[PDB]
């Protein structure tokens, strides 16, 4: 007689698949877990869950399973279809849609009664994301592997190895992609949502952090672009009539390009991103530079103005040196018609170089709001590289 | 013998799973729920669905299942499969798809034939969504529990605990969503389409409220922003022939920010939201302003027109205190010409004056009707909120 | 002995569940039907695609469930599982797919061996769409029930009730969505591909009405604010060189604006909608109005034209009254060149006043090209109110 | 005893479904087939799928459930359940995803042992599309029916009825989409991919069209939009210093315009569209006339220039007749003054005139090249019609 | 009898389906694969997965179905159901979805206990996309094909075929898609990922190479077209006013198409694709363009600027030839202020001369860097190719 289907007839002739196996049910079945994880699929920030691939592997002691290994030529392993046995309800609190991983259609079983399961799983769990600090985040989500009806005096549930182990688990792991996990954290805990029920529960803190180097070509290289487009348009002189209209066009390139990264931050109400914060800060720089070439365009212009003040034309003095017959009356009717047109363009003249003048040094103060905030960019960004 | 497989196989040896089980086919049998909020996944408007997280559980009385504890080593609890017993068609009135959720294949059975069943399931859920005030809104959706084959004398369904504890319960509920639950209100209700049937149903009203403060910075800070750049934009003086330019520029940014913001909102035939009627207004302060720049370009213009009135230049003028040899016939001629240009230079000197004098006074006015009108919209803010 | 568990062995001891149960198989089984809707969750109109939410029942006779009431102790009514007995193959012809209801695991069953079935089945059906007129469109789509194998034979269907309680059936249905049910509409029909084939359907015409109420406020909105800004447009005056900018910024706007709403409305090959072809009566008015802009600019410029010429000069004085030592010869010479000046001025202000009373009355043919072309549109909105 | 029973026990009593049914295994189970097409739902052209709805039918020859009419009341045809009997394998070798057909539960069996078997299916099936003249384009996409497994030995395929009647069916065909079928053909061949490994199949070429009306709203009415208003865009003067202003915006316009019917084409490597190719000299024709404006602004602008050369200054007088006390020399200052004045408005005036003769016939040339050009599309659509 | 399921009644009688069919329980069970690939579906680089349709094959051996063709009518090779037999376990490491494709429910046997099973498979794979060079990229994706439970000792991987026959397989491939596959690399590999644990798998290793012969029209078409608009703009004399925004009309339109080509390339932390970083060099041109603009035009204006300098006027003279009664004193006055007239006119006419001969050299720098560049294009095209 072949040896390997005489002890299948043996244990699974009288076995009852609806009993949890034991001999003195005073006592639990402790069930013995652990993760080693695979990949992270995606992140969905404004749907706020997790998709995630995962190896996984069970073991329990099943008293109705034992055999000796004589009298079957020293058989000390052996396969059991998963559908022929009792099997814990292990599931995870978390989940949102679970159809996306097969069933594995076998077990090992060990000749004490030690019946171990491998299954990969995939868990598109929801986990509550922090997205404050964007390109530069590190995440929290949990991973409650609980049993969903069996309490304390059934199913209790510990882990496979030691917990430094899974801490420090990068053994398989698909690198170059978005995220990149730190640890893998796991901690007993004990459940109990009333008075009389008490339940076993094994969270996994998995923690990944965001590789940020994409996102500063996506970001920042453009916002960068419409400054050294604002920093060149004070070149153009005010009297073209043609810079406020340069200025506009640039706000109006800024607003479309801000529509574009909107849409990829949640509508978590915990506020704002911070770097989002930045962007209003950048888009309010480029009002003030809106705000002044209004404003010299309308102090500049050929309206035949009053004449220049000397209590401020003796202050764009000292900003200059630090910024920069009857026929007689007849005739003398055609010289004062002349009198009063060159005269005129004169009065334009003296308020054309204030407007020069004020041009150069509110200039400078622009480039000094620039350049000297720029450093507040790059040491944020070291410390926290 | 072991005893706990001793007492499977003294219930389940001639159980018939499918008839509904009681001794006296007269008397209903009361199943008994409740529900344990989770979370809200996500609020579909556009389609009118909600997607909802529920732990849940059921008991019933099962009189087939009945022993004594002794003969069995004092068991009074026990797990049967739930394919292998008689279970309600229990569901829900309201849902669109309802795959998402796995089977419990356990439930506990106590000594006196109490079989209790516990399962997560999750619900998209068809609910009519009021939508009046958008960012400061209130939900309420049914969730009608019934059995879908059977009437008042055989299925009658009340609640496991006390309705004053199922409105308070945020035991287990996830926060830093979008959405609040205030309350999950139960109410019991008899069912009844026609003549001669009966049905019992259990609704549970839960209201959920939306976190405003992410539509804040969505949806008025670039309205606020397009409005501080319609305010400096009435410093352009009107003869630069570049201000209308500003104005349709500004108005074309705002029209097509409009379509951004439009696709949330549903096509839900109730009317309007409350605060998109407050859009099409912003829009119609626009063009006032555009209307005012038009009006002063058309009256201030180098155009040969005809002198000012001196009807309305009164009336300007106590605004402005308010607001504010035969060479003698050649050598004729050459003045003459100069005699009729610098008169229409000053006819359009007496029109430009006045357009000057008209701008400050409307930009005042345009001031308050900004200023004032923002008064109205924190005063509906804070007692809202 | 219980007698509602003693019926069920007596049912299903030898019953066959794969024979159509009849005793004299020339005789069909009379199937009856009906339908109760609910709701109507989404017309796809790219895809021409009905997804709807159908209360659903349907008794046929089964001889072979037969009893007497006594020896049971009066039973009446019995439950019984759906996948131990026959079940006819009642179908749709025109799903697209349909696996998003559960299946209802129960029947009742009378004595006489009445089966009825309860359950509730979406249909996401295909269903062609006619979208000609657009904001007040009736559709009419099929729910052709039909057995799938069975001929006129073995399975013929008929009603529940009658055909005028079907009609005007409004039970249950959820309101306040897009769509609102005028009627359904049941008929009978008997169906042949070929010779030798002949088969019972059940057409059920449902038809529905759009609400067109949230469309005023996303189709005639914006084209009405994009009139407006028209109207006004022409109070620029023509010398500005702003006018002719300020019109194709309008188009620009329009044009953008005309693609947002054109994803909405199918590729059905059977037209254009109705509301589509006004859109572009809307858009050739707006070059009408662009036209007019660059025939006066191109009419009113400083170019040094010749003469206006008094043929028409005279047809704009009737339409002005209706819509509106040798030193002498060196001398000389100074004057002459100012002769010239002056003249070449009174050139173009002869064409100058020609171009503003042009303006005025085609700018009344344009307010009359808009204002009476308005009452047009509520006459017709009005009557197919 | 009731006959109809009594008949499926004689059947199924001792029927093994795990066999091929035949008596001398050496003879294969010829099945024969045919389709009966429904709809075209979908053609996804940038994922190149295609998804179809089709009544089918098959029959084969069981020699294990033959009986004799008689001993059975003259039973000709029965109904047995399909996962009671031996059924084949076949399906498709160019499917993507086959789930969303459900199964049809019966069968029909006649006294000779001819099992026929109704169902229906969908296809979202793999056909390579030929994109090449895109609104004008009829479709060659494959269906191969095959067994999957068995080879010319166990299971050979033939049709139901002759080849034609398949080719001239529309018998049910839902009209009044996007496609239209011209026919289906059917076509058996041997396959082989290797020695010793033969496999029936059945090709059936379905073979659709596209109805192209609308796609002449939607890729030709904004086309020949975009051309009116280049048309009257010549008509401004080029000396506005707003006609360059106009052309870009135009062609900024038809840029934005291009993107969006960039994506209904997929990516198929065979080349470009036809109607891609002719949008791309549509751009080009927009770009000389943008190069046009250009030169004839460089051409004619206040600046000073040099005389006009009489060697082609006799070249536009022949195109124009075609296409269109020492007090004197103090006093001799003044007027020298005025000598240079006139004489450099005279020299810009000289190029002047020459710049609108220049514009008047490269506009003829422009409408010709538009006009013309036009007769080369009606002439392609007529033929193609 | 009827010998074809006499056989099946005699294999099939005391067969325990549960049991790794073996006499000695110490040997494995070689499985044999390889797989025929026929297409690939979709490479979606965002999620950085793979769908591919895969014919594929098995085959074990199974002592438990052993037979003689003798006492069976000399059948040598039967069908059995998949549902049947044991049947190993062997799944893909790297799936991420696998449900689409359907169970094949029949296997062959032959009389030495030959099982072999044919099946198709879709395989929705996660692979690390690679996509530095987008345009010429080929991919290197694995495919783990292993025992998901069983070790060395139960169930090693072997080849059907040779592994050059794998390679060089292109006997059924759809092609005319958007990929194409060099060849099919198997591998095998002892796995272990702990002490006394090892398994098999056999990688195959397909790899495939982007058709790039779209991508020239829609990432290389555009851009050379945004370039001779570019070219062309530099003809626009810097006088007009209109050139500034002529070129940040068309950065504008440079800035939103670099938009629509941005959301392809995925989030990869490996760095940008190179194509990527040629777009910001295409960007940096149109700004030197930009500045060049807006130099010029500072340069030159209607100012009143101070005198040009003759240590620059002597080099710009070198350029040229390279790139290109008491009235007396009452009338003395009158002809001054026409001395400061045309003075001031020369002034600004030296320095219009200079802005010219620094535009035209300028330009030829420009098209030196733009026609020199290009050769850089197409020798690193020509190569790649
Ligand atoms: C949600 O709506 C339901 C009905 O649409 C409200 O239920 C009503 O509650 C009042 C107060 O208890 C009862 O008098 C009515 O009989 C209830 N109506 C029905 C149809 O049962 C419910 O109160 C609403 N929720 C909130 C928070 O107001
Ligand atoms: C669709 O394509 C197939 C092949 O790609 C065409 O089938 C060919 O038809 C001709 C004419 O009957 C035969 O001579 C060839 O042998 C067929 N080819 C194959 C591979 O069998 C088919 O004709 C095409 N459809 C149409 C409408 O032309
Ligand atoms: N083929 C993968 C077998 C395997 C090896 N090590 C594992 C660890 C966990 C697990 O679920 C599975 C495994
Ligand atoms: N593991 C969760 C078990 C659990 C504890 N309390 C519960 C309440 C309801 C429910 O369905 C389930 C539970
Ligand atoms: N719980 C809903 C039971 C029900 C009551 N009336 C009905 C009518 C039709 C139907 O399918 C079902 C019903
Ligand atoms: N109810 C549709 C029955 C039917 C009638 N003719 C048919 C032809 C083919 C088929 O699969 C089915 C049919
Ligand atoms: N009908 C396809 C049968 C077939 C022929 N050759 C094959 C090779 C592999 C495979 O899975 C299947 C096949």
């Amino acid at each position: 007689q072949p040896a390997l289907l005489r002890l299948s007839d043996h244990l699974l002739a009288n076995y009852k698949k609806g009993v949890r196996p034991v001999r003195d049910w005073r006592k639990p079945t402790t069930v013995s877990i652990d993760v080693i994880m695979y990949a992270i699929l995606n992140v969905d920030e404004k749907n706020q869950v997790l998709t995630t691939y995962i190896w996984y592997r069970q073991y329990w002691t099943d008293e109705f399973l034992q055999w000796t290994p004589e009298d079957f030529d020293n058989v000390t392993k052996l396969s059991i279809p998963t559908d022929s046995i009792w099997v814990p309800d292990i599931l995870i609190n978390e989940f949102v849609d679970v159809g996306k991983s097969p069933n594995i259609p076998y077990v090992y079983v060990h000749h004490r009664g030690e019946v171990q399961n491998y299954k990969p799983l995939q868990l598109v769990t929801a986990c509550s994301l922090d997205i404050y600090n964007f390109p530069f985040d590190v995440q929290n989500c949990s991973l409650t592997f609980t049993s969903w009806l069996h309490t304390i005096q059934d199913i209790n549930i510990t882990l496979w190895r030691s917990p430094e182990e899974v801490r420090s688990d990068k053994s398989i792991f698909i690198n170059q992609g978005e995220w990149e996990l730190l640890e893998v954290f796991p901690q007993f805990k004990e459940f109990s949502i009333d008075i009389s029920n008490s339940y076993a529960e094994m969270k996994f803190y998995v923690i990944i952090r965001r590789r940020p180097l994409f996102y500063a070509v996506s970001l920042l290289l453009p916002s960068i672009f419409l400054m050294v487009v604002d920093i060149v348009g004070f070149c153009l002189p005010p009297d073209s009539g043609e810079r406020v209209s340069f200025k506009i066009t640039l706000l109006l390139g800024y607003s479309v390009f801000l529509i574009i990264v909107s849409d990829t931050l949640p509508a978590t109400a915990i506020g704002t991103p911070l770097i989002g914060v930045y962007f209003v800060v950048c888009m309010a720089l480029l009002v003030i530079s809106l705000a002044e070439t209004i404003f010299i365009v309308r102090l500049v212009h050929k309206q035949d103005l009053q004449r220049p003040v000397p209590d401020w034309l003796r202050h764009l003095v000292l900003d200059r040196i630090a910024w920069i017959r009857g026929l007689l009356q007849e005739l003398s009717s055609i010289r004062h018609f002349l009198e009063k047109r060159d005269e005129m363009r004169e009065v334009a003249r003296d308020w054309l170089r204030v407007g020069y003048v004020l041009d150069r040094l509110l200039f400078r103060i622009y480039l000094l709001a620039v350049l000297a905030y720029s450093i507040t960019l790059v040491t944020l960004w070291s410390i926290w590289h």
